């Protein structure tokens, strides 16, 4: 189905680099549909959340420093299978490992400043969706070009 | 001084184009600071005030209907001289007539369907950005990067 | 009215130095619809019936000679006030003094090599049109994206 | 051989997306010369005759049906391992899977609106240049930059 | 005359910011040969000559020390009307009233950060050259491609 | 550690292409830092020199033939894991095989002009730099962009 969402994130160092415009505009042109948006710097209380899967591992409290310490861009796109080709637009873990062509493989260097992240199966997606934005800032009627989908 | 913001609205033909990311790159190339962005679809009272100017004019009832038939993306940027230089980097309100290298030079065809508008002057900017923005929506501590300004 | 049409040709000197994409591009973004294009080494009866304005002066044999040198990408795009706004996309004769973000301004240097030509009005569009492509060449129904025009 | 030529067809949801441009530049900035190049809206017997290795096939009759449904852009491009090299440079048959730098990859998401499709062997590429141009529509001498080969 | 040449220096702000590649790649695409290139970091002597025209004024002192606070690309194109073209396509002094599509236009906001300079005439040309670069350090034979020049 | 260094040659093909602005742009992009840069025209000597490996097999005098045949780009970047990082955005050794996304998939079709050569290890990239460039030639003190390494 057509309808599939999934949670991206611009973090701190890809808003600080002046990246979300190239970023978004490869999900537009894949044809993904946009239907939320928006720039807010994270409270502690959404970050713990957000990485509430690692909170036993050692390196949780870095991943919640770093995500609250300047803006975020959040957004949500729609579109068949965009779980799983948002992750691969985005490259691997390490920046340094991704292929050419894709966000980390052409923009990164670190595994601590990789720019995005996108939601890893469509049931951490539809739990990230929830907690970063209300039901009002997400579209309901969506209508992607139509030379996209048969 | 260098805390002077403008507001942008891509408006319904601009999303519907896939142009939203195009258009941010833009401005964060030129070092502009992303201050505040959304997506949302207008209300009608929204829209009225926005164009209030024109109220007494017969157009004004297209403007309104127009801005509110589907997505806009919100925005507000920071920087020297912003207000003027958004405008510039826009285009003349006739598509046709806008310089290649200008957003509507470059995307658009049509007066009604001329992608994207700005505040025409600081004061107006101060009002649109109080309009469509919460003060909590936007970034109170601004650091654009170290080698843009003297 | 959105029916008018403007005939492009890439000179050979575009074709060679691999311009043909990015050209055709420009326009596509711009919102104009291509109805012709085809790839095609002129005669020099075609040449010199397409020059024939200028076929009383010294330079007319020059142009003739270059023209038939090697391949050229003949199209023709409609869409309102194509035929203007596809000069202003182009820049002036000489390519030194045309605007960046020009074709011409972004890509040439020499008078006699710059890379592009376009009608230069409606009458004289339609008499190139007609020189160059035969009618079943050319698309009779048109569909522009429902976002470009009110 | 440096002589090796592929038949490439821009299918009707290219054509509609404004691709044109962008993929033609991909295969002239790898240094492959254009041989043919036109568009046309196909005939239902060019159609059949193109896809009749699937004739048997259910899906036979809609690969038909959505290629004569609107303009298509066909060309011709020539070039070392240029057969195999374009089908690399398209991706795989599904848009999905195709990685981020490759035209499906970049553009697609459904498989039956997969942008462009390229001859997928030598001895096809062959029979598919044969219908679809006249020998009069294919230059016969050509030139590469002669920085491309040894 | 196709001789012709200026000195460019993208400063410690453009390459700072990542513009290198940019700013050459933009010189190249126009057709302009590329004659010298290096990156150093610029010595008083050196800045205080090549800013000489200004030593009276109060605001040389910062510019010597801007230049020479961290490393410099100077390199030196070749090519018809190469002085006043190089100097079309960096913008104006201000970058804030510098035309989208010119560098200064596209990438800066401010007077003193605006990252690039280029030579103002021929004379001033052959001067620079001199001081920042020894003979053998620039090319003697210069070969454009070929479709450039009539 | 982030202070690996890297050698890089634009060949003389990727010279001629007008390429060098493309490729260092990649880099720039990528977070590496430009450490030296320089045109020259090599010369026999530097030429053996730097293909020493190979100088026991038939194909080395090609090699330096075509080397020290016209310009080259010599640079330097500087980086964590930039070595291995510079090969993966190269590509392999047959630009036909290379991904689309990579420098060699996307400009390149012939093994003999394959546009650009990095260092194959830190071992040799240590030995290429210090043949290629005097240690004043490089930067001492290098400064990344800060969002780039945690």
């Amino acid at each position: 189905v057509n309808k599939e969402r999934t949670f991206l994130a611009v973090k701190p160092d890809g808003v600080a680099r002046g990246l979300v415009g190239e970023i978004i505009a490869r999900y537009e042109k894949k044809g993904f549909v946009l239907v939320g948006l928006k720039q807010l710097v994270p409270t502690k209380d959404l970050a713990e959340s957000h990485y509430a899967e690692h909170k036993e591992r050692p390196f949780f409290g870095g991943l919640v420093s770093f995500i609250t310490s300047g803006p975020v861009v959040a957004m949500v796109f729609e579109g068949k299978g965009v779980v799983a080709s948002a992750r691969l637009m985005i490259g691997v873990t390490n920046p340094l490992a991704s292929a050419p062509g894709s966000i980390r493989g052409d923009f990164g260097v670190d595994v601590g400043r990789n720019i995005i992240a996108g939601s890893d199966s469509v049931e951490s997606a539809n739990r990230e969706i929830a907690l970063w934005f209300k039901p009002e800032e997400l579209l309901t009627e969506v209508k992607p070009n139509p030379n996209l989908y048969e």
